């Protein structure tokens, strides 16, 4: 069974370590943004820290080490991210080295999902506006500056509404047969795929992520059939994004991992930022030079 107390622990292990100088907070400036062509909603990051900067799983300094296992089984560590932006933000990383281009198992991805339980306790989308991201980087076109496997989790912002939202609203959770396939946005520019999950958390177990997951990158994979993409989790839902290059074309040529397809774009650069503010909608064909077309 995962740890319990966990967002105590976390937060204890934080402050911590941003006390006793072992992780630093980048500083950043975030502003919301809508696209007036797609409606898409946008959170952009401004980090010209980050600018400057042109296996540390393998032995982790202890002062970032939240919880040596996680599990009964010795397959898991949680660890503090060493250079968040998003505070607290960590990382689930497995025990042993796998791969960052390793798919994931169904128990990494059941995992997953209940250290974002843990997080939230519920009681309402309309009670907290506390929220939280899961994803995972794979492959070298997926932002992956990394190789051993590392599932991220980072809260969310307050108040923001991801265009994953908006796609699941009513929208019961299933799995694609015949009627409708995965979710996917059609106003948007680049491919995605998306699954809503059941309300009660009571209603998910290692099966359902596991079949969800891989029927997923069964659409996302088409796209190739080198292989990369990014995998996005949430309590609300699920989604896969196939991937072309980690880094944009010409207008703005951005560093995109996953955050970026939920609408979060981290920006370094001055004249970048006012470019996108300016004219957000970039923003979306950023998305599809980093992505494939989308396919709706
Ligand atoms: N010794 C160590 N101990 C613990 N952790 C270590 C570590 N060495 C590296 N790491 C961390 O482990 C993770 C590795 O996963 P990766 O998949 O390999 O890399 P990444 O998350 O895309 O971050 P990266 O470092 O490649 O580039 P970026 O400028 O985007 O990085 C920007 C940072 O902000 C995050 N970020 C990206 N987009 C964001 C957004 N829109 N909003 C908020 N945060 C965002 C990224 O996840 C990343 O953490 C990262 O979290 C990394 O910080």
């Amino acid at each position: 069974m995962i740890e319990e107390n966990l967002k105590q622990k976390i937060h204890d292990k934080f402050v911590a370590a941003k006390k006793n100088g072992h992780l630093k907070v980048t500083h950043a400036e975030s502003k919301k943004l809508k696209d007036p062509q797609t409606t898409t909603q946008y959170w952009v990051t401004f980090a010209p820290s980050l600018a400057l900067k042109p296996d540390p799983f393998a032995n982790p300094d202890e002062e970032l080490v939240v919880t040596e296992d996680l599990n009964g089984d010795g397959e898991y560590k949680l660890l503090l991210n060493k250079f968040p932006v998003v505070p607290e933000h960590s990382l689930l990383v497995t025990s042993e080295f796998k791969d960052q281009r390793s798919a994931l198992t169904p128990s990494d991805l059941m995992t997953a999902y209940n250290v974002l339980c843990s997080l939230q306790g519920d009681k309402d989308d309309d009670v907290t506006c506390e929220r939280y991201l899961v994803f995972y980087n794979c492959g070298p076109h997926s932002g992956s500056s990394q190789d051993h496997k590392a599932l991220q989790i980072m809260q969310m912002p307050e108040k923001f509404i991801p265009f994953q939202d908006v796609l699941c609203n009513g929208k019961d959770h299933f799995l694609p047969t015949f009627n409708a396939e995965p979710l996917q946005d059609d106003k948007v520019s680049f491919a995605h795929f998306v699954l809503p999950l059941p309300e009660s958390s009571d209603q998910v177990d290692e099966d359902l992520l596991a079949m969800c997951y891989v029927s997923l990158m069964q659409r996302a994979l088409t796209f190739f059939q080198t292989k990369s993409y990014n995998v996005l989790l949430t309590k609300k839902w699920i989604c896969v994004v196939p991937r072309s290059h980690a880094k944009s074309g010409p207008p703005l040529m951005l560093n995109i991992n996953s955050t970026g397809y939920c609408g979060m774009i981290l920006v370094k650069d001055r004249e970048k930022l006012e470019n996108l503010t300016e004219d957000p909608h970039l923003v979306d064909k950023s998305l599809l030079q980093c992505g494939f077309p989308n396919t709706a």
